[PDB]
């Protein structure tokens, strides 16, 4: 119904993992995989296997992004896995990592000191319809815990209320969400060493 | 029903340290094509793109010591809306350095003016920027929404000023897509969300 709004089941891949990394010695890895398609759709990392192979009404569409960290060097070259489901849909994509050729390092030992936090799950763009409840994630690696912080549309910090709830995991929760609730959200993380932010836009889907 | 708002504020102050460059950053959305324009030294006083949205990034770039705190001012406009917001920076204490003068040498690319979202018509042209602050000047490359390399063809051309046209954009377009500046230093990426949309009835432009 070229609305895209009306074409769930759907799933496409927005940042495609690398096909191949080679890992420098003592260097972090982020792997990062982006997606966009009806409803919520979820990213799971696999390591080590390799694939092997409706209402009527409108949806949501959202754009969600999910990083895979390795803090450690590789004892062998590694395969990871992103897969993305939503519905009966499910979309694969896989990175091989490759060890450095030498090292000074314990291999797939976790690097020892303070970790500047990374924000690894967030959506992109949350298009949806009024009056749905919503959840826009933000998961964080970091060492220390960070600190999380939304700002709201209006860039100002939220605080615990009826319609906006800040979750342990980092989420933030809308309820009923309306016009005026459009716009930037802005997920802060921060601990001692550094901080990360992202930001998810959240419109209407639809009229 | 224009609508335009910060997104990221430029700090309000900002201290110089000696032969030290500085970005100073400010992000914005709203509807149609916003534009930053950056105002240096005056502190304010008291094309048109239906359907589009956008998200837009721009950098300004201080390499050479201040001889005195300045003012710098992000302005930006979209229909009948501005908005604006500053930033003081403050000279080192004590420089060894010739202030007001460019560091010398090469200089690794910044990308100082690009999308990070591009939300607009089906059917309509887009151009996506990549301003680049480089030393000697950048070599630019796009990849398209598969990261594979854009050669200039029929819908796609690379500007001179790094901007990537995409004409009459249909949803196979949607993705992202990404600038890389490069230079003998290093280099600088950027990523540009695509999203095709249909008009307020529902139709692609025309």
């Amino acid at each position: 119904p070229r609305n895209r709004a009306f074409e769930a089941d759907w799933l496409k891949f927005t940042k495609t993992p690398p096909t191949k990394l080679q890992q420098a010695d003592g260097a972090t890895i982020e792997i990062v995989c982006e997606m966009m398609g009806s409803q919520v759709p979820s990213i799971q990392w696999v390591v080590g296997h390799l694939p092997r192979s409706a209402e009527e009404a409108p949806s949501a569409i959202v754009r969600v992004r999910s990083s895979h960290i390795i803090d450690h060097v590789l004892s062998e070259a590694r395969t990871y896995t992103c897969v993305g489901r939503t519905g009966s849909k499910t979309i694969y994509a896989s990175t091989v990592v490759h060890p450095p050729r030498s090292s000074r390092l314990t291999p797939e030992k976790t690097y020892p000191g303070a970790q500047k936090p990374r924000i690894i799950y967030t959506e992109k763009t949350h298009l949806d319809l009024m009056g749905s409840n919503i959840q826009l994630p933000c998961r964080v690696h970091a060492r220390p815990r960070a600190e999380i912080t939304w700002l709201n549309n209006e860039n100002k910090e939220i605080v615990q209320g009826h319609r906006h709830r800040v979750l342990a995991n980092g989420d933030l929760l809308i309820s009923e969400i309306k016009w005026e609730d459009m716009g930037n959200y802005k997920c802060i993380a921060r601990n001692v060493v550094g901080k990360d932010t992202a930001d998810t836009f959240v419109y209407p889907v639809l009229n």
